[PDB]
């Protein structure tokens, strides 16, 4: 069987908290009043959600309303409990209310309003915003929660106010050491190698891999950086950059049973130098410190990646106010 693993940090946060903190199935959800709100306009949609700008008619404040198709009720309870536990954390979206349609029983989450800013980014801007995301991740990991869906669309930035919010906690989960989790999390391009090789005993370090994918796409102007066309191909795209030598050493370290399908597609690939991705169009965003930081996030071995707190101490952030 596979070798067990434990987070290097915040290992026992949930172990030392009462069950009311992490037992989301027992959480008593209390509805607010859907009549306090009026929908203004549709902002976007997902397979099981619709997002609207709305106004709270009792105080004239704008809000964002996420209407959920309740296909998996336990999942909605988990998102609500996590949002309540994390409320007030640095750069964590604030859940303002929870309402239900009086006839269809469709639930809706009400968030603080955020004016999302859709080439003008400087090296300094990337360092600044990357540090704000790290504050959010160090906070949620310190609270015993893995986000598990870190990606650009889940990072809202109001650039005029230099305001950042980490959103969509629908895939977030409580970290319990030794627990085996579902690997069918995160968006394809941001999935860590642990998910792709079906290593279930993962932890907060998954979010640090996803953060590394975002950094690579920003500094190299290549969106997404690892462009897989399915979950198997996703690992091949990673292997084409990090090389196959370090991938095979990772699988052996954790005694992972690698799917036989990888034999026909993985091949043999050299370790590429991060400098290979630098071009005239992206050189203004790359520096030795940026590449050193990227190299310390994008590691196959989940235990070897920087933690959010270690990442915050990297020289890449020496130019930002802590
Ligand atoms: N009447 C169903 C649509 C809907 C959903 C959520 C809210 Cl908060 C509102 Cl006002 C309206
Ligand atoms: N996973 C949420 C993606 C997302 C982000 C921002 C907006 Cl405004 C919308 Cl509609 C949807
Ligand atoms: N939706 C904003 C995505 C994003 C994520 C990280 C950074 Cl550093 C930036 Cl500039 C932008
Ligand atoms: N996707 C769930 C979280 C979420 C989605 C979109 C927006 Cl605009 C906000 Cl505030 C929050
Ligand atoms: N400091 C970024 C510009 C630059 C110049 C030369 C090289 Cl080889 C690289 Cl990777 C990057
Ligand atoms: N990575 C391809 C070679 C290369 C390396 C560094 C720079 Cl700055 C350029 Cl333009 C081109």
């Amino acid at each position: 069987g596979p070798v067990p693993s434990r987070a290097r940090v915040y290992t026992d946060v949930n172990t030392h908290r009462p069950s009311e903190y992490w037992d989301y199935e027992s959480h008593v959800v209390e509805w607010g009043n859907q009549d306090d709100y009026q929908l203004v306009r549709k902002l976007g949609r997902g397979k099981y959600s619709e997002v609207f700008e709305a106004i709270n008619i009792t105080n004239n404040e704008k809000v964002v309303v996420k209407i959920l198709k309740p296909v998996k009720k336990k999942k909605i309870k988990r998102e609500i409990k996590i949002l309540e536990n994390l409320r007030g954390g640095p750069n964590i979206i604030t859940l303002a209310d929870i309402v239900k349609d009086p006839v269809s029983r469709t639930p809706a989450l009400v968030f603080e309003h955020v004016n999302n800013t859709d080439q003008t980014l400087t090296d300094y801007d990337i360092r600044f915003y990357m540090y704000e995301i790290l504050k959010a991740l160090d906070y949620c990991h310190s609270m015993g929660i893995m986000h598990r869906d870190v990606k650009p669309h889940n990072v809202m930035i109001d650039h005029e106010h230099r305001k950042l919010r980490l959103i969509d906690w629908g895939l977030a989960e409580f970290y319990h050491p030794g627990q085996e989790y579902n690997v069918r999390v995160a968006s394809r391009y941001f999935k860590g190698p642990e998910l792709l090789v079906d290593y279930q005993m993962y932890d907060y370090s998954l979010d640090m891999w996803s953060l590394g994918c975002m950094l690579a796409s920003m500094i190299f102007r290549k969106e997404p950086f690892f462009h897989g066309h399915d979950n198997y191909d996703q690992l091949v795209r990673i292997a084409k950059v990090l090389g196959t030598e370090d991938l095979y050493d990772y699988i052996d370290k954790y005694n992972i049973e690698l799917d036989p399908r990888f034999n026909d597609i993985l091949g043999r690939h050299s370790r590429k130098r991060w400098e290979r991705f630098v071009h005239s169009e992206n050189q203004h965003l790359v520096s030795p410190e940026a590449l050193d930081f990227l190299d310390k996030l994008l590691r196959y071995d989940h235990q070897s990646r920087l933690t959010a707190r270690e990442a915050m101490e990297h020289p890449y952030f020496y130019t930002v106010v802590k």
